[PDB]
Parts: C-alpha cells; structure tokens; sequence
C-alpha cells in the first residue's frame, strides 16, 4: 500500500504550508441514559453564537485528517457551550467537516517546539474492540447502524480508550478499524500492522512529532479469530510485524491486551460445542503470544504494560454481580441470532435490560460489551500500581 518514506521533504513543507480553516462538528447523545446510542450534532460556535472555525491545514492517502494549533480541550469548550447539555450522558465528541455533506474528519492537534518528555497524546490500534468510527466513515454512516450503536463504536458509548484519554486529559487518536461480522463489505481486511502503517504516513505530516511521547494502546485478534477464522501463527506474525514496527519508527510507551474469551459472548448460544473449543483454543494460544512479546520488549528496555483483559472477563462472566453486573450471558439488545445484517438495522433493548438498565449488562449486542464494561477496563487499567505509573504523565490542577 503506502509507506512514510514515500512522503518527500518537499511534500512536507507543501502541505504544512497550506493554511486554511474548516467548522467543527459537535456530536452529542439525544438520550439521556446509555440505553440510548441515538445523537445528533451542530456546528461548534464562538461565544456570541456565529460559526467557530479552526485554522491548519488537510491531509490523506486517498481518509483526510486536519492538523491546527488550536487546543484540543479549546475545541471541547466550544462545543459543550454550543450544545448546552444539562443530562449526565453527552458522550460529546467533535470532528473537522467543511458542510453537511462531508464525513467525520479527525482533528489532530500539533505538538509544541518547547517539548519535554510527557505524554501529550494517545494512539489506538486494534479492531471493534477500540474502533471510535474508521468503519463507521467508510460505510457513510450506515455500519453499525447509529440509533443502535453510539455514532461508530461498536457499543451504546465510549470505548476503554476514550476513558483513559478523558482520566488523564488527552486526546485519543484511533486507527483501530472494527472487523465485526459485515465488515468487510466497506473496507479489504489489512493487518494491524497496516494500521501501523496508515498511522506512521500521518504523523510524517504532523509538525513537532516526537513518538517517545505517545501513549500507544494495541489490541489486536479478536474479530481475526472470531469471524475470520485465521491461524494463530499468521495473527503472531502480524501483531510481531507491527511491534517490530512501531518500536523501529521510535514508539516507547505501548499498552497491551489480552483477548477476552470471545466464546462467552451470547452469538456462541447459536454456535457448535467444537466452534467454541476450536474459537477458545486459538485465544488462549494467543494470548501467551502477546504476554511474551511484552517481556521481550520490557528486557529491550521499553515503557511496556500488559493487562490482563481476559482474566477480567473471565471474572465478570463467571460472577457478573460480584463486579457491578447483573447479566453476563445476554444480549441487552432483542437480537436472538448471529447476522452481520442485524449491524444494519435498529433494535430495541429486552424487557429485562430495560428493567435493571444497559450500564448492569455485559453485552450490548451478540459480541460487544457495553460502555459500562469498557468504562470498568479503563478503571481496572488506571488503578494505582496497575501500571500506568511507569508512563510520564503530565499533572492537571
């Protein structure tokens, strides 16, 4: 496909030297429980209610990205006046976009000259385990369906990493692409390592870009297993590749994870007893994969932690009331099969996820867990000692 090094200096400065402006789309949840996916937006405003408007310049392979100097939590202010939401759940979110017609566009802030050695970003990898809306943009809007699934995530909200970007105050920038069953109609399937890649030819148009002060998150092979039916070998070699990848293009800070036993989640209630030893076998597996490419990267010397997501939803599963839960064996959403089609549609919740609420279930859909399941990973992987203490973090008053 494409690689950094096919971008030129000249390139380069042609592009940074392109200064424009583009409004800000201000996303926010209609509803005022996680129940409820449904959002709307409106243009970002000034304080006196005219249209806000952000300075910097545009850039893509083929997936446009806008680079400003305006701060991120600037951007934040601007749209929460704008939308003046009085309910708990905003889940609020902002893009780049020119007019109606145009997609969501992710805005990048640019680093500073003066810069230490802090943390001033978060970078995803990973599948619909992290996808924020990069499949969402590619099927226009219609995949997952967004009255049932918030705007792009594959869940009712916010994802683990959006959590741990809004507990320590930083912005989250995805490449994780969700490869759920259906996926494949939008985009090819490509490897994390492509998502590596993608990433890679984006910060070479990033101005002040030091890689040593990114928090990069990767979770990799749960809709590679779960659907795609690939070899653990090729999934080792993949998730390698991109480690060999990122740490060649100066990564210092990475965040892994452990798959969590995908064969619990209800579309297995329509699966064979082989199908699930044969799914299970393959993650177990893997997951002594990834544990040891994390030692092996912590004996080179890098800012490695390792969370142990399956120990977790093997806990939450097994005793879902010991953790906060009520439900950890159905889908909170009236969806009683296993259809890629079903992402296409709305659905209702249950009777009984209506009755104890979406935040005391697991699941949300056949596969996914709820906001409320990522929001407990986020606070699991931000507890003192959990490991994030070796990461330089900077302090907020």
């Amino acid at each position: 496909a494409l690689s950094p090094e096919a971008i030129t200096s000249a390139q380069v400065f042609s592009t940074q030297s392109k200064e424009t402006y583009t409004y800000v789309r201000c996303w926010y949840r209609t509803g005022n429980s996680h129940d409820e996916s449904a959002t709307d937006w409106e243009w970002a405003e000034n304080p006196d209610g005219s249209y806000f408007t952000i300075d910097g310049y545009w850039w893509s392979s083929v997936k446009n990205m806008f680079y400003t100097n305006t701060s991120q939590n600037v951007i934040k202010q601007r749209c929460e006046e704008t939308l003046g939401v009085t309910h708990d759940a905003a889940d609020i979110t902002y893009f780049a976009a020119d007019n109606r017609w145009s997609y969501n566009h992710t805005i990048w802030t640019n680093d500073p000259v003066m810069q230490a050695d802090q943390i001033n970003k978060i970078v995803a990898f990973g599948d619909s385990l992290s996808d924020t809306g990069n499949i969402f943009n590619a099927a226009q809007w219609r995949f997952p369906n967004p009255d049932t699934w918030f705007l792009g995530h594959f869940s009712n909200g916010f994802v683990w990493t959006e959590y741990i970007a809004q507990a320590k105050k930083l912005p989250l920038y995805n490449w994780a692409v969700g490869g759920a069953a259906g996926s494949n109609q939008y985009v090819a399937l490509t490897g994390v390592k492509d998502q590596v890649l993608s990433y890679l030819t984006y910060a070479k148009m990033a101005k002040n870009y030091k890689p040593e002060n990114t928090l990069f998150t990767l979770e990799f092979g749960l809709n590679d297993f779960m659907n795609y039916n690939r070899e653990v070998v090729d999934v080792k070699t993949d998730f390698s590749t991109a480690l060999i990848k990122l740490t060649d293009a100066g990564a210092k800070n990475i965040m892994l994870m452990t798959l969590p036993d995908a064969t619990k989640a209800p579309q297995f209630k329509y699966s064979t007893q082989a199908e699930i030893e044969k799914v299970r076998a393959k993650i177990v597996e893997f997951n002594e994969f990834i544990k040891a490419q994390a030692a092996f990267y912590i004996i080179q010397g890098y800012n490695i932690t390792l969370y142990d997501t399956h120990g977790l939803f093997e806990q939450l599963t097994q005793n879902p009331q010991q953790h906060g839960f009520v439900n950890a064996s159905d889908a909170c959403l009236n969806i009683n099969r296993a259809s890629s089609a079903d992402y296409l549609y709305s659905h209702s919740l249950t009777n009984e996820c209506a009755t104890h609420s979406s935040d005391k279930y697991v699941f949300w859909d056949v596969t996914h867990p709820t906001t409320a399941v990522h929001k407990y990973i986020a606070e699991k992987m931000l507890a003192p000692g959990a490991g994030m203490q070796r990461f330089n973090f900077h302090h907020h008053h």
